[PDB]
């Protein structure tokens, strides 16, 4: 896939955010770029790691989530501050871990389709047929060249690594063999991360990249801002989005019977209603979505088993009923929104 | 395939009151329905909605989590938050969690073993007595007279385990764990409130990004398998007195989509709690004097009192909630649970009199 | 064991001196155990054992009606100080260690049955037979129900863990103790456990705190509270003698093993319970231990010439303990 | 032994602090009296443990060695404050392994006779194969008992003969019961755990079960500390055992005080004990062929010297003789090989010569 | 061995230079192995070895006396630095000790295989696997790892480093340390892979400057396992122009010997040697004095361009003179902060 084709896709299910799309696309473009050089170029070219900035839940996580989905590549989020109290090269062992027929003949054969010990037999022969086709020294050794070639690992909050100073900083120097190259020993065998894509994160409100030890901030050739979304993204994120959390709820009553259906004003009181809980108290991104959808749906969620065969439809006045009694109490909205 | 109504309807059984956290958790235990409906694609992308239990101790958010996971056959752990303070990993509750679904998918699989069994083991000692060349005249004559009772008597014991080992499949079993911790499980996080925020602030948010995967989506290794956690239900519950959900890290508020305050018992449900719950703790009393021959009833205005006297306590000194009834009662009881044996044959009656006198004197002294 | 609680108290009055509140709450604990068994399939799940939490000074015999207890129903029994979680060693390992010493006790009681058996179908016959008797998996499999089902434990002096520092590693430590009391699965080696039906007893002085300090949730999993009461001299007097194998019968068959015949007087074992407790209130009270250090001190010159003596009839009298003692107690040095 | 045949056998090694002797000996006489008592006493009898106090170097370390000794039980010293930093439970599977090595070399000793007559039996087939004992047979084991692969030969038949002889299930068997049973213990420096005071407490707490008796697991087998006998000690100068922990306190029955030693108890722990330090450097010497005698005033002005330096800068009691005894014979014990067929005479100038000029 | 005092101090005076009160310390801890060998069944469990204390500053051959004694005796050593411990156990002291025991008696196992082999493989006859196949049927492995347990009882030596260092927070620390070692020399049982094995007869060798600290800092339990105590004195310029030469295998012969592979010819003049030792003696004052290692790095710092061109020099006689010290040193030597 040329980079244009990776942030159509990643347009799919991201909003926004396109200058961190264009960056992801250039490292996975390197990867086939690489193949196709000579053996000496191989070696010394490695990849250009990024390094996402801005407010938390914009979905920084979820392009690293999407590319390494796009790519059928294995994939792990580690917590850098998880290291400041493990050993560090856990993480590529986590990352190893993740990656002519007689007429008889026939008419029994169109009697087993139809359905019928016995039934219990054809899942053992599954297991058989499946292990003589499959070729395990080509497996597990298939996840190691899938963690070598293809690997990726994201890095969350790498910006709060940067008395505490020692510690904060001996996990960026714990963490340099993996970007530098190194090779970890693991029981499915012994991989070495030259190769390895790499993406850290980071609000970096408290820090800034410069306070990196110089020996990581040279492995990260690529900074990337994300930009904060607003209310408007909100009410594309609620819609948009292939799979959004509305298409989800709506296709969860159809299970019901019921026919879930929101107005434009609805969706745009519920974006403005999360907006005001991150004002009012914490700003949590658009993950305030989920919380603010679930409590305004809880009553015909409980209900729609009742409600089959019906028609709903989630209107401003809906969204004003049953939340801006509970958005206007800030005391209130910290514990149920 | 419970609808949502006829969850919390199963929830009245057993917890009164905190209807909002019973149609809350029903709401999740019914996507759980809802989501295998639906096609490859969406099946991944939803998740399931978690939920925030919010209230003073002892009104039931445990007993909602723990009558849930019973109600679903699902596996359930229940886990301090402040245990991860000092130390442990955090890992090991998927570990534990998956520890408790073996032993649970093994004891249900006993008993669909502990039948075929009987009667396999029944045809193998019938082969010693009739031994073979419709079953035979002797045949049922020596199996009338093994029904009716009789190394012999220690040989049907050993053929219990070779037959259910027979019987057993131990790939489809602890396979079936596996799949009842992923698709099934659920987790309970008490007093998650107290880990939010100088010191201990690193300490106490250092375990929300801990718990950060276990919700975000992982895997984790284990001896019996490799379970991954994303599709697991998790329930976390805290008074939020000294601090507040919003004070949770934010990758963390975004994952629990449900939250619910609990409201406080009153002492008309606690009245309630005392007899209208199947195998209420008052019920629990009456059969065990029963075993000793002795006959307990409480008036009603014997019930009345020990609500006031579990309610008095909790105002008077520490509000632990329904816990206080456990207490007040064994108290109230302990005298007839002592003469029970000599009491046989007759029929004791506690009245409003009887439990101001073995209590008033105690609630009077805080 | 079908013992009714008035049988459970009169046998505990064999070995314990007075604290009969705690008996009477023990034995109404150990009745519950049968009176659950009798009961349908839902009750018996439903219903939980009833915990008692022993209070008082240290020393009145609050472990010994426990380990008495767990003896007079051939239980698992296991003591374990709360404040050795504090530093560190998990919490689970009290259901091992629970498992380890039921596993030694059917074992060893197992032993006793194959014991007989092998004798007649026979050193290394023996083996062989009780093996050949032997059902491992009966035995493995016993020592689970008899920790499950017939299970105590002791918690020693949980009243210091209650409640900055300090007090979040002390509530930290009943945190983790209370998976085990509100049931809980712990795997052993040995196999699966499963605790809720376990009885436990925790003890404590409660002069530093109260139970109240105690977190809601352990409060409400221990029904049955009982105090016990400080030992008095009179209490030291028939302790020296009623009890069965007591200290002072110990001491005569001792030295009958030599040929020496040991008496007590009255009055002479009246002056060693003075003698204890003087010595208790002088300087710092432990409890019915200072008898043990006491009478030790006066017979070390009988039980150093016991074999010189062979054949002779020595009497402890008022005048040989004054002899003995008296010296001793008037310095407090 | 009667606890006069205990203390007069411990005067051999150990000088004075006689009611240490005293208290040490009614323990071990308990452990014979129990076993005489019927079943349900020597489950109730438990050991009287014991409390060593004084300075150090008075000799509570010498009384607990020579008594397990005397009794060929096992032991172990422990230092308490090892357990401050980190689990107390090795203490009895350290006790074990060396009850293992205690047993197993003490088993060697009994398979060393019946062993060498079997396999000279054997090596005499080869020399003598059978088709009284014969003419040869005799001939030959007199030129074997003189002296000569064949050498090696020998020795590995005592390996055949003792594992044929041994049974090893009594003996991995026999060090637990020589544990439970037999088994001593000796915490040295008891006193510093006293009330840090969380810490040096929960050290207490952690030793309680062994006291209080206990099971702990092995990979020799599974090791029961109901009967075993423990010795505590320390110089209580900073606390008192009233600071000890109530449940502690009440299980240490016998307390006794070790007194200092003195300028004349060094000249008697000098040459008094057997195998005293002073007659184990005469035979030392002896082996080179030189004669060491110590005059009355040169013991004298040993036990002076060590006196004076633990009064002018620390005294570290009795172990202050090895120090300067090595110090005044350096001199010898390097040159004894060429002084061979000499008598050296140990006099109060040679000790001033070697040693005031360094007091 | 046999070997009485003065003829392992004459095997020393070999190696080390001066410091002969530590040699004769050594010496006689040494023939107290032979001479309790000799004696009877008692005697020989109540005597332990003298162990002894080395005290001097760094560099002035403490350690090379322990290392020549135990090469002298063949018996197993092991250096162990105490600060180690501060943050391990302390039986994993036993433990390496063992494990050098073992690949030393082994290797010396194959001295003697290696001649059998041959004979016996020449007769099956490829060649090379028939060497472990014949060593493996000569070898007796319950007589060697047996035989490196007995060694290590009988013969073995510990070298305790800069013990002077673990003499109110670290006091604990520092002195548990010393606790923790208490029982390796008051004697004691250790478990190990290859065996168990007793400290009981172990002879150990503790060293520091003792220049924070004195012995009498020392736990009073360890201070009478150390009956032998012994300074070792000061290097003078003179010493380094000895030992730059004297010792067999001596830096300077091996330089020599170093460039002989590569066909030249070093040779070091007598004036060249002592403004060598001047050198050397000279950094020591001027910024801090090692002891004799500021001789190693001064040697490589002169002969570093003699070592680079030593390839394109084959067939050619280097001499060393005071001319050419002086050409390459004194310009370093003059600037301090260099
Ligand atoms: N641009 C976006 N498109 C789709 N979903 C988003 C977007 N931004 C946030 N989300 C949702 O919010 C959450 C973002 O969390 P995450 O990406 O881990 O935070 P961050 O980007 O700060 O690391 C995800 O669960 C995701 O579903
Ligand atoms: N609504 C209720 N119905 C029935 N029992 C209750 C109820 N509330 C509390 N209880 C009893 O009190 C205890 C509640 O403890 P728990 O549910 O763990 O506290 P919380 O709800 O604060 O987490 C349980 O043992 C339960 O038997
Ligand atoms: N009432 C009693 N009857 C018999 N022995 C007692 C009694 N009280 C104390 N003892 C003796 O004193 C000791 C009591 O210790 P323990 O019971 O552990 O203390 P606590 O009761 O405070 O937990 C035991 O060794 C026991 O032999
Ligand atoms: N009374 C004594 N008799 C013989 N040797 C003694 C005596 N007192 C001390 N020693 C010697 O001094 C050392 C005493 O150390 P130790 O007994 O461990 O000290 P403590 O008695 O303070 O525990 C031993 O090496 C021992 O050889
Ligand atoms: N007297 C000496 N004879 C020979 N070489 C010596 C002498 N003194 C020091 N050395 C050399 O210097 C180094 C000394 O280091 P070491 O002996 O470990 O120090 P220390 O003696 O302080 O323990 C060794 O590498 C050794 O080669």
């Amino acid at each position: 896939m040329t980079p244009r084709e990776i942030v159509s896709e990643l347009d799919k299910h991201i909003i926004g955010q396109d200058n961190a799309k264009r960056s992801v696309a250039i490292a996975l473009r390197n990867r086939w770029r690489r193949m196709q050089l000579n053996e000496e170029l191989r070696h010394e070219v490695t990849p250009k790691n990024i390094l996402m900035i801005g407010p938390t839940g914009v979905g920084k996580t979820e392009i690293a989530r999407r590319l390494a989905k796009l790519a059928n590549a294995p994939f792990i989020k580690v917590e850098a501050t998880k290291f400041t109290e493990k050993e560090v090269d856990s993480i590529i062992r986590d990352l190893t871990d993740a990656a002519e027929p007689s007429a008889a003949r026939q008419a029994f054969r169109k009697k087993l389709r139809e359905g019928q010990k016995i039934k219990d037999a054809m899942k053992l022969l599954i297991e058989e047929e499946a292990a003589k086709l499959v070729n395990p020294e080509e497996l597990k050794q298939d996840a190691i060249d899938a963690v070598e070639q293809h690997g990726i690992v994201f890095i969350d909050e790498i910006d709060k690594i940067c008395g505490p100073d020692v510690s904060r900083e001996g996990v960026q120097r714990d963490l340099l063999p993996l970007v530098e190259g190194c090779t970890v020993s693991t029981k499915h065998g012994m991989v070495k991360t030259d190769h390895i894509l790499f993406i850290a994160s980071g609000a970096f409100q408290i820090a800034k990249p410069s306070d990196l030890i110089p020996e990581l901030q040279g492995r990260l050739p690529i900074r990337v801002e994300l930009q904060a979304l607003t209310t408007s993204d909100f009410e594309r994120i609620l819609t948009e989005p292939n799979a959004s959390i509305t298409v989800q709820y709506k296709a969860l009553m159809a299970t019901e019977g019921v026919n879930i259906e929101f107005t434009d004003s609805g969706i745009k009181r519920i974006a403005e209603a999360a907006w005001q809980v991150n004002e009012s108290t914490e700003n949590i991104g658009a993950r305030r979505l989920h919380t603010v959808l679930e409590r305004l749906m809880e009553e015909i969620s409980y209900d729609a088993s009742d409600l089959s065969g019906q028609n709903i439809t989630i209107d401003a006045d809906y969204v004003s009923k049953h939340l801006d009694a509970l958005v206007a109490d800030e005391d209130l909205s910290r514990f149920i929104l």
